[PDB]
C-alpha cells in the first residue's frame, strides 16, 4: 500500500500497469507450489509471528511458581532489487507496444526460484522444514509405465489405512515425464481423474492429497512492486513479500524413490 | 468503394455476385497466415504508414535544439490483372450454371501465394521481418512420432518458463504430417485440444500461442475486385490490396527443426 | 499531458504559472511563418507520418503480382533542455515581481529560430521543401518605393493570370523596409489592404495570397514544456514539439528580387 512509495516515481498509470501485468503473468506459470499447497490469506505488514501452540518450559522442579515462553514461527521477509531506463519505458507513450523489460523478468524468476526453495527444502535459520524432509513417506518405484501405476496403486493403499481420502495429485520431474510419455490418460485413471504437475524443482516425484488443510503457506504481505530512488538514467524498484509455510499432517504426503 | 469502378463495367448484378463468390471461395481456403495472426481492422483506402513508436536522432552532440525523425512502416500495394470473356459471362444470363472462371481462380491463387510469402519470409524493402527469421526461437526434433511428442512437451515447458499461457497451435507441412499420420488424437493432448494446421507454405514445423497480440497483420484496404478497361472481346479487371505485419512478442514462437 | 512529468517538479502553480506565461509571451512575437500559413490542429504525441498520396512501384514489368509502397512525411521531434534556479524561483512566494528567466527566453528565441528555418529554408533529411526553393516563382525588382509599387502590381497581374485571388500579404526584411518608409499608405493600397510582415528571418521581400489551403504546417504536439532532472541546486526543464510543412499550392507565392 503507502509503505510502498510508488507515487513518488517518475512514471505514468500506464507504465505501472505495463510493469505490473508482465511481473503477474510470469508469476502465474513460476509459482510451483502454490499449485497445490493451501494459503491463508493476508495478515498486513505489521504480521510477525505465527503461534504453535504450545510452550517450552524453563524453570526448575521445585518452584513454586511455574513458567515458560510460548513457541512461535516468525515469518520471512524478502527484497530484491532492480533497474529500468527511462528512454525506453518513455517510448511506450510514443506508441511502443513490445517495451524492453528483461532485468524485471529475471528478477522475478529469481524471486520464485527463492520460494519454491523454502516451500521444497526449508529453511534452517527459520524452522521451517520442507516437504522432501518427511523421509518416513516413502516408497520404491520402478522405471517403466507399470511400475508407476504400480506405485501409484500401492501410494493410494496407504492413504486409505491412514484414513486419508481426497482428490490426489501426482507432481513429477519434467525429464523423467518425457520417459513415461504415452500413459498419461491410464495415470489419471489410476489416480481417479487427478491432476499431474510437471516442475523441474525436485528430481523425483511425489503423491499428495487436495482434500485441504494439510500444507499451510502463510502470507503477510503478497508479492508488491516497490520504488526505491533514481539514478541519473534509471530507475530503481523492488520486489518484496513476507511468509512462512508449515506442513500440519504429514500422513497427506508420500515420496516416491526412482 | 467507389474508386473500384465497377459500375462501368458492361456487367449485370448477377454476374457481379458470381465473381464475388468465387474469389471469396478460393481466398477462405488459400489464406493461411489469417488462420493464426491477428487481423487488425481497416483503415481504409488513405492509411499510408504504421507508427512504430521511436525517434532516431540526428544532430550532433553539442546542439542546442536537438531533433530527431519518428519511425514507421510504410503499407504495400498491391494490383493483379486478368481479363474475362464477355460471350461466356453472358450465358449466365441464358441460364448456365457452370461459366468459366479459371483466369480469377489462376490470379486469385497467386495473390494469397505473394501474401503468404510476405507472412512467413518478409519483405526486405519494406522493412517486414517474417516468422521465419526468429532464429534464436529454434528447437531439434526427430523424425518419430514419440519424438514429436516430446518436442512438444519441450516447448510447452519453454513457454512457461517464458510466462507465456494460451491455447497452442502446431503449424506444420503437409508432407511431414502423412508420415506422422496416426497419432492426431495423442497429438491433441499433448497440445491441450489445440489445433493442427497444415500447409505447403513451409517446410518444417512451429509452435505458436493464440492469446493475442502477438502477430499483427495490419489492413488499409481488404481484398477487392476493380475494373480497368474492356478490350474487343472482353474485360479487365484487377485484384487489389493494402497491408503490412509486424510480430511484437517473439517469445510465442517456436521454430521446430526436423 | 501525462507524458511530461510536470507533477514531479518541485515547484508549486504559481511558479508553474510564471513559466509559463513568459513562454508564451515570447512565442507569440517570434513565431513568424505561422503569422501567415495554415495550421492543421494537432493530431497527438502518436501520430508520426502524413500521408503523401501515392505510390512507388518496385516490381519488374513481367511480374504477374505488382506492388508498391505508399509514401508519406515524416514527423519532426526537437528537444530543448535549460535549467533554473531555486532560490530564486522561491523567492517569487516571498513576493517578488520580477524573477530572473533569461536562461528560459534564450531557449524559447533558439527554438523559435529553428522551427522558422524549417519553414522557410526546409530540411533535406526530412524532405521539407521550403518557400525559397521554389526559384521560378520569381521577378526583379528595383531599390526605389516606386519601383516596390510597381512590382507589386505585377505581381497581382500574375496571381490574376494564375487564377489566385484572395487578401494579399507582403513579407519583407526590417534593413529593407526602412528604406521603403514614407509609402506605408500607398503600399497598403496596391495591396488592396492587406498586411505587411517584416522579419529578420529573410533578405528579400515576398507575396503571399492567405485564401486559404495552400501552406500547410502539420502538428502532432504543440510546444510544451516539461520537466527532467534535478541537480543540487536547479531544475532541468526542457521544451518540446512534433510537426512538418509541406507547400501545396507553388502558385500562391512569388519571390522578389532586389
Ligand atoms: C529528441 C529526443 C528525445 C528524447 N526523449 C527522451 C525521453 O522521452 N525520455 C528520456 O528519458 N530521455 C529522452 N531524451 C534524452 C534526454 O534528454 C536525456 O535524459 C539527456 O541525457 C538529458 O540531458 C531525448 C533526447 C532527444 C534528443
Ligand atoms: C446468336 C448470337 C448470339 C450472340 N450472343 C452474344 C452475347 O450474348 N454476348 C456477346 O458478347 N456476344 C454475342 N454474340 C457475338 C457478338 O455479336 C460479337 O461481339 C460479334 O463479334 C460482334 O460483331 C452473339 C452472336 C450470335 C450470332
Ligand atoms: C534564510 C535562508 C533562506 C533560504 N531560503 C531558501 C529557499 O527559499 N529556497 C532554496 O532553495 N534555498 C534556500 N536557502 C538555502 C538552502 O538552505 C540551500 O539549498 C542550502 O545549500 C541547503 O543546505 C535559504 C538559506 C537561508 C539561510
Amino acid at each position: 500500500m503507502e509503505f510502498l512509495k510508488r507515487s513518488f516515481a517518475p512514471l505514468t498509470e500506464k507504465q505501472w500497469q505495463e510493469i505490473d501485468n508482465r511481473a503477474r503473468e510470469i508469476f502465474k506459470t513460476q509459482l510451483y507450489g502454490r499449485k497445490f499447497v493451501d494459503v491463508e490469506g493476508p495478515y498486513g505488514w505489521e504480521y510477525a509471528a505465527h503461534p504453535l501452540g504450545e510452550v517450552e518450559v524453563l524453570s526448575d522442579e521445585n518452584e513454586v511458581v511455574k513458567w515458560g515462553l510460548r513457541k512461535s514461527l516468525p515469518l520471512i521477509e524478502l527484497r530484491a532489487t532492480f533497474t529500468l531506463d527511462l528512454w525506453e519505458l518513455d517510448n511506450l507513450e510514443r506508441g511502443k507496444p513490445n517495451v524492453d523489460l528483461s532485468s524485471l523478468e529475471e528478477t522475478v524468476r529469481k524471486v520464485a526460484e527463492f520460494e519454491d526453495e523454502v516451500i521444497f527444502r526449508g529453511c534452517e535459520k527459520s524452522g521451517v522444514k520442507g516437504l522432501l524432509s518427511f523421509e518416513e513417506r516413502k516408497i520404491e518405484c520402478g522405471s517403466t509405465p507399470k511400475d508407476l501405476l504400480e506405485a501409484i496403486v500401492r501410494a493410494l493403499s496407504i492413504f486409505s489405512k491412514d484414513g486419508i481420502e481426497g482428490p490426489y495429485t501426482l507432481v513429477i520431474n519434467t525429464d523423467r515425464w518425457i520417459n513415461f510419455l504415452g500413459g498419461e490418460k491410464r495415470v489419471e485413471e489410476c489416480l481417479r481423474g487427478g491432476k499431474i504437475i510437471t516442475t523441474p524443482r525436485i528430481e523425483d516425484a511425489l503423491v499428495v492429497s487436495e482434500r485441504g488443510g494439510d500444507f499451510k503457506l502463510i502470507l503477510g504481505q503478497d508479492l508488491s512492486i516497490g520504488y526505491e530512488d533514481r539514478e541519473k538514467d534509471a530507475v530503481r524498484l523492488f520486489i518484496t513479500e513476507t511468509f512462512t509455510f508449515q506442513v500440519v499432517n504429514p500422513e497427506a504426503l508420500i515420496l516416491l524413490k526412482f
